[PDB]
């Protein structure tokens, strides 16, 4: 049991439920790969463990664990793999446990809302047409006219045989990258391959720097479809700042829906490798990481140059003064727009709330102090201070290989 | 089998073959990492293998690597751990061993500079008195009126026998801290410790915030002994604003060298329990973490409210608005009072090349990536998209229990 200290106030607690993991992580003695972003790389018994180990999960979480229905659930699952070799989740069982891979999410530190998460059950879905109208009702459900609301939509799940239900964006919402014989981009760089994708799929492209990707979506066994999003359906704030009367006219844009749409949904040993899931930005995303990464928007010096900053000495901290006014527009922006977001302080200050509960509930929290930690103004966060143990417990989202 | 590691701004591949020389084992396994804990880490025929290793880097280093002279200096050792359990090291080997110590210190941004460092030999020290003189003569040295310089002073081994020089004090200049009537601490709070022994050892405390501590040293098999610093040997720096004119009536001060003072330094198998070193400071350790830390001096609130800023929202930023000015100050401060100062860009690109000239003489660089990244604009530095990989080498600076 790891002792695990909060610098700032002296508690201390024992983290219990790392005892209780299984798929092993990237560290050894050795050597520590915590910091690395994809750990290492990406007969049919196995299938009933995972599955037994989750159905107690559940009845253990509903109280009604020993007598009843908990070891008469535990058959028809052993009869249905005898007899199948999958077998279907019913309805609370996947609720329970898209709620659960989200509390389990080590690199989430938006986990105080775990357990309001709205999940569409879309496993009778056959042709990509209707994956498409799937991710539409999500959109709109989630969107809500800028009030967001934490949504998760389950495609059917990996078959022995056949092959797989399949988003190629890693968001719904991805803005455009396009090149030249600069080598340099015009929009997004971190787009810039499914974006070249779109069009050897057909997509006529656009001209500029914020142009809403189209869907490739890929039903099972077949080449994937072009769908175009509804302008309509589609969400997005300008920027504009509250003092920077010319922040405006930098025509930024950025939406309002995050909604990861390229990870694998694993729960009780079967597999979702479309299920995409959404909730609402935090503020630093948008402004420190997508605007301001040098392989990404790229706008700090931009930014400095407009606000009359000494961008020829770093220890002016241009670069940190500008990131924080870029940052205090995204805030101001999404306001506005009456648009849902959350700052780096609220979120963190949450999410050592939720430390607390979890401690309470379940001996301990997974989590990935590097990714929990803000981009920006860390330390004046209380989980910079906070020692946090990585482990990986099931239901989990977890990273797949590209289909390419 | 050597760890993938990825830069993500650039797309650099490397691979770190130097981590399967780690010759010690920290917290982590594959069921967990405790990357993130601040204390990781808590005989002839140990010493000797740590030994042997230790003089063929040495002899590597000199290229020199199987010679006669690499041959006889083993089974010099060797027949002087036989006859006296232990061996001594030659003044070369020492200055050596304690560049690499820094030069393998994981948690260090600044070891672009390990190769100039300048090594006291105070091996011969016999009293806290002599002990007291070599101190002195360090921090004279190394501060250089304002233009600073890294050194380390070593003073005697263990042995077996008498018992340790040690330095009771975690840094040569310190400020006091007091605890007071509101249950405050007036001062810096991290040294109420040992300002409260200082007490104890007959010490006449002050009642100001940034109040110098003496040093109590401790010869071997005494009771540590009470020093007071001249003052004219401890550089200070008042701290003001470039355009902020109200900042400088705050009363701020810092001291110009951070000089640790209770590390052990390992080197060959022996141990040095007292070899302070000293370098100079980041700009962010002194306005981000000794000033606005809530544990610590605690001023951002101050500031913030001086500043006009709205603190009674979040969302405003005022927090990173505060902060950032405070990190101006202390750099304007610095360069004004003409005291060698680093800002975190400067220093975390140096670390950066520092990487790069490690990958080519030594197949990779051990670092902490939690510790080498900036506690504030962490993905504005080129550390936060550069994955590490964290392991212990020898020779080391370890933590020790204090001797109290
Ligand atoms: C409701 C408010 C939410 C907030 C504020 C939030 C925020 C974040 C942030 C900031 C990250 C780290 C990525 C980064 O900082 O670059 C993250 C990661 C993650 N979140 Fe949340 N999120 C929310 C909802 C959700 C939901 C509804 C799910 C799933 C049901 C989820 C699952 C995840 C996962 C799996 C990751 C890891 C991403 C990766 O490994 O690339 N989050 N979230
Ligand atoms: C010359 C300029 C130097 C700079 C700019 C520098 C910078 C730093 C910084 C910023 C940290 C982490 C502190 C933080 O929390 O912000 C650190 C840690 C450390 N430095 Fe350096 N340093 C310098 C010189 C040295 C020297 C000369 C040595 C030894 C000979 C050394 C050994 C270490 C060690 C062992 C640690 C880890 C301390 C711990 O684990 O608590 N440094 N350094
Ligand atoms: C629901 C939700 C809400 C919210 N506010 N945020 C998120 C996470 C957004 C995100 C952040 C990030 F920094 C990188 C990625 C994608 C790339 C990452 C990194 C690597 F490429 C593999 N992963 C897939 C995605 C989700
Ligand atoms: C030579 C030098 C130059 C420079 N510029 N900076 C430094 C770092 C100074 C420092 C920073 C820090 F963040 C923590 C500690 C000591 C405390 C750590 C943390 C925990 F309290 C126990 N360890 C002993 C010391 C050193
Ligand atoms: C709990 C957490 O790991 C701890 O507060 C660490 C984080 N990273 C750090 N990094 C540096 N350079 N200095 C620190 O004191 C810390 N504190
Ligand atoms: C190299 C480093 O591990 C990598 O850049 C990580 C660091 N922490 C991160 N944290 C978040 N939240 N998002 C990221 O993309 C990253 N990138
Ligand atoms: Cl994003
Ligand atoms: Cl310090
Ligand atoms: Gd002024
Ligand atoms: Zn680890
Ligand atoms: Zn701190």
């Amino acid at each position: 049991f790891p002792r695990v200290k909060n610098w700032e106030v002296g508690s201390i607690t024992y983290d219990t439920l790392s005892a209780q993991a299984q798929q092993d992580g990237p560290c050894t003695p050795r050597r520590c790969l915590g910091s690395l972003v994809f750990p290492r790389k990406l007969a049919p018994e196995q299938l009933l463990s995972q599955a037994r180990d989750f159905i107690n999960q559940y009845y253990s979480s509903i109280k009604r664990s020993g007598s009843q229905a908990h070891e008469q659930r535990l058959q028809e699952v052993e009869a249905e793999v005898a007899a199948t070799g999958t077998y279907q989740l019913r309805e609370s069982e996947l609720v329970f446990g898209a709620k659960q891979a989200w509390r389990n999410a080590p690199r989430c530190v938006g986990r105080i809302q775990w357990g309001k998460l709205q999940v569409f059950d879309a496993r009778d879905c056959r042709s990509a047409q209707e994956m498409f109208t799937y991710i539409c009702n999500h959109i709109k459900y989630a969107t809500n006219r800028g009030n967001l609301r934490s949504a998760i939509t389950v495609f059917p799940q990996r078959c022995p045989g056949r092959g797989d239900f399949r988003i190629w964006n890693s968001q719904l919402v991805r803005y455009a990258g396009y090149r030249q014989q600069d080598g340099s981009v015009r929009g997004d760089p971190a787009n810039v391959e499914i974006t070249e994708l779109c069009i050897q799929h057909g997509w006529t492209p656009g001209n500029g720097r914020f142009d809403v990707l189209p869907l490739l979506l890929q039903a099972p066994d077949e080449p994937p479809e072009l769908f175009l999003l509804p302008p309509e359906l589609v969400l997005e704030v300008p920027l504009e700042h509250p003092t920077l009367e010319w922040f405006a006219a930098l025509g930024l844009r950025w939406y309002a829906l995050p909604a990861v749409s390229n990870m694998l949904l694993e729960i009780g040993g079967l597999e979702f490798p479309a299920a995409p899931f959404s909730g609402w930005y935090m503020s630093t995303e948008i402004g420190t990481r997508n605007l301001c990464d040098p392989h990404r928007y790229n706008i700090l010096e931009d930014v400095a140059v407009c606000m009359d900053l000494d961008t020829r000495t770093t220890s002016s901290l241009w670069k940190d003064k500008a990131a924080v006014e870029i940052n205090v527009a995204v805030l101001h922006s999404y306001q506005l727009a009456k648009v849902t977001i959350v700052d780096h302080h609220a979120a963190t200050a949450s999410f050592m709330k939720h430390l607390e509960n979890e401690q309470k509930a379940r001996g301990g929290c997974p989590a990935d102090w590097a990714w929990i930690v803000p981009p920006i103004s860390g330390s004046l966060t209380p989980v910079f201070h906070q020692e946090m143990v990585n482990y990986f417990l099931s239901p989990a989202f977890r990273y797949q290989p590209d289909p390419w």
